[PDB]
């Protein structure tokens, strides 16, 4: 790595061991001698350390802060890798291996909130990569171009409820993208830890959404992920909101190559998301539990599960309405992630319901 490169990581390095109130996986992992046995390595196509800590190094407040910037990334840094994604799945040891896919036996699934006071609405999504192109950092805009044009052709085979269209995001007004993001649906523009992860240059270009015109099935096209499949609706159905999910998952699957890794299961841009790559939420009211931010989160990280704000990671609570989700993704399968989001939701509704 050249001598600028060496200099900005030692600072890095001496921001994070100063920052008492820091939190991060990166500062907790990233020791001296981690630091150390790879801070001179690079990738083949040219991925340093500062590729991957920069972001977290320029933002105290990340919860993990670093990402992957090409495949390679996960093994030619993994001293560093290893350890936080050990500790931010819940345990993932040298010699294990992510299991095969296995969606589960869907009949299994158990109705939640029948009368309806508490969930507002349920999704499950999963991230995609492409083989044969890097992550965010890596890609030049013409990769970018080609990567939409192969995902919105895939996309427009898709039939019945899948069926739908494929959207731009150059070509949203402003108000489109606003209502977009608003209802929950598109992805916001302007994170700050994607941007100083080098993941947003040439923004919009190459980015955008296919969704069906119910917008209960979504395709966001070179946000975080080169692709993230979604599947949600208003209410509780986690049962159909998963079914279609898998069924898109499957038919894409037979039209895309994804890349796949033998001990990290699907591979994606950030670490938290590897394995099934899957996030099940709801936004959901515990009035009587979430009196409070950090009393509910303490609560939910008891059951595996992570609150986020209403508008997605890095918000606040409005109106009371959390996202509450599993936070493991990597070292269980599909079935089990679907399950620790379900039975962590069952338990914190039945300790709202004894609360007072
Ligand atoms: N259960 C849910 N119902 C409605 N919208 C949701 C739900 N879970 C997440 N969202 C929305 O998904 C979007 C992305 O949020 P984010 O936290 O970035 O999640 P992701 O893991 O999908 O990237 C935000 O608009 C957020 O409000
Ligand atoms: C903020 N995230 C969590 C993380 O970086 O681990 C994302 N984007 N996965
Ligand atoms: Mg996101």
């Amino acid at each position: 790595v050249d001598q600028a490169t060496l200099d900005k990581l030692e600072a890095g390095f001496k921001k994070l061991q100063e920052a008492s109130d820091c939190k991060s996986l990166l500062k907790k992992h990233l020791t001296k001698d981690v630091f150390d046995s790879i801070k001179n390595k690079k990738t083949g196509m040219g991925a340093t350390l500062l590729d991957v800590i920069q972001s977290g190094v320029e933002n105290l407040d990340s919860g993990v802060g670093i990402y992957a910037p090409d495949a390679e990334s996960y093994r030619t840094f993994g001293p560093l890798f290893d350890p936080i994604i050990d500790d931010y799945h819940g345990g993932f040891k040298l010699t294990d291996k992510h299991p095969p896919k296995e969606w589960g036996d869907i009949n299994t699934l158990v109705d939640l909130d029948p009368a309806g006071q508490f969930i507002i609405s349920t999704r499950v999504r999963c991230g995609r990569s492409l083989q044969g192109y890097p992550f965010n950092p890596c890609l030049t805009a013409e990769q970018y171009k080609e990567m939409e044009e192969k995902v919105s052709s895939t996309l427009s085979s898709m039939e019945d409820e899948l069926k739908g269209t494929y959207y731009p995001l150059t070509g949203m007004s402003k108000a489109t993208q606003q209502q977009l993001i608003d209802d929950h649906f598109l992805f916001k523009e302007g994170d700050r830890f994607l941007q100083t992860a080098n993941a947003c240059r040439y923004w919009p270009t190459g980015r955008g959404i296919f969704h069906n015109d119910a917008k209960t099935f979504l395709v966001w096209v070179n946000e975080e992920d080169h692709l993230r499949i979604i599947s949600m609706q208003k209410g509780g159905d986690l049962k159909t909101v998963y079914k279609r999910l898998v069924t898109a998952v499957d038919n894409i699957e037979s039209k895309l190559p994804f890349s796949h890794d033998d001990r990290f299961g699907f591979l994606t841009f950030c670490p938290t998301n590897l394995g099934t790559t899957m996030r099940a939420s709801v936004h959901i009211q515990l009035p009587k539990l979430a009196k409070d931010r950090k009393v509910l989160e303490d609560i939910a990280s008891k059951f595996n599960l992570q609150v986020r704000g209403t508008r997605g990671e890095h918000t606040e609570s409005e109106g009371g309405v959390y996202d509450i989700s599993n936070k493991r993704r990597l070292g269980l399968t599909e079935y089990q992630a679907v399950r620790e989001m379900q039975d962590g939701i069952l338990e914190m509704i039945k300790m709202e319901k004894a609360a007072a």
